């Protein structure tokens, strides 16, 4: 039988690239010709994978995309020169492994929230959220951390609020909200993967100060 | 025989993680017990890879790091309950695949250069350099793009210099350099992987205007 095969997405260099060599024992009693079927082979997407009919070498012809197709299920066939299948079709599972090629994406471009000016420091205000198309199950490529990039106006001073880097919940950090002088605040928030050390994106959070 | 084995670095989840099942046809004649040898198995680093003596499942016991060890070479053994090896040791090559977990780093914290004030626009001044520890052969995780982040001072005007994104060579972009007015310039340069779209780092290029 053939064991599982893995290939990293976004591979660069020259193609095609060798994956594994399929071989039938009957090769010693007859000339055998190899073929593959399945989505990724003879079915759309066609030709992503190919196999040399005489050598039995399975190959990949282009860079892969885990976010497009993360797993291919193919079937190899072995037929003798006489026209008879010398083996029962063998299943081949090709797993596409992940690369951090997607920046997180906030669920909204502008999040809205409000807070009473007398709110004691530590009061939760609102929550922002971002997703990441990468592999959050097997890697850290989609492990998001939230941070506040800027505040406008920066009065009475900067850091009027803060954000929980895990939950995206924004809270009152200090006292001093003054609806009369600074009615609203526009915060630029950031979401970055690799636990905050990777790719990032930003969005806005507009907070209205109530009485 | 065993096909190539690959495993991505920095994997998360519960360990051990299955890789492949090894079996001996000799089991038909007697009970067989499997084991592995090699650096990464019984020899340092000990226990990175283990094998179930009865089922033959080769497993990985911890997250790997391509920048430390990118390839392991082990050997599987198959011994009968009577004490006789029923197969010759089989070589297993385990390839560690890359993840973009290293940001580029400039070869110097501050690069120094000089240029005569009469220099015509388009004159090469100096060069800045950065390296990236990731896989530059199989991925774009180490493909660097250079850019200028800021210019101090921003006089006589902004864009006095420019940098080739591929080579890192800094050139005179516009005319107006005069040491009598502004003798030195401090540029913040940035190097980012994934061809400029990934992880980034910065440094400074100090340029001195001469007569
Ligand atoms: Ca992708
Ligand atoms: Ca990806
Ligand atoms: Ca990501
Ligand atoms: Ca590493
Ligand atoms: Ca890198
Ligand atoms: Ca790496
Ligand atoms: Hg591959
Ligand atoms: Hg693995």
């Amino acid at each position: 039988v053939i064991p599982p095969i893995s290939c990293p997405e976004n591979e660069k260099g020259e193609f095609p690239k060798n994956l594994v060599q399929i071989k039938s024992n009957r090769d010693k009693e007859t000339k055998v010709f190899y073929s593959i079927t399945g989505q990724g082979a003879d079915k759309p997407p066609v030709g992503v994978f190919i196999i040399e009919r005489e050598t039995g070498w399975l190959k990949v012809t282009q860079p892969l995309d885990r976010e497009a197709i993360a797993k291919y299920i193919l079937y190899s066939h072995a037929v003798s020169s006489n026209g008879e299948a010398v083996e029962d079709p063998m299943e081949i599972v090709i797993t596409v492994t992940d690369q951090n090629d997607n920046r997180p994406e906030f669920t909204q471009e502008v999040f809205e929230g409000s807070v009473a000016e007398g709110a004691v420091p530590g009061t939760s205000v609102m929550k922002v959220s971002a997703t990441d198309a990468d592999d959050d199950v097997n890697t850290y490529n989609a492990a998001i951390a939230y941070t506040i990039v800027s505040q406008d106006p920066e009065l009475p001073h900067k850091n009027m609020f803060t954000v929980n880097r895990d939950t995206g919940v924004i809270s009152v950090l200090t006292s001093g909200l003054d609806r009369e002088s600074y009615p609203t605040y526009t915060l630029v928030v950031q979401a970055a993967d690799l636990q905050g050390e990777g790719l990032s994106t930003t969005a806005k959070a507009v907070i209205t100060v109530k009485d």
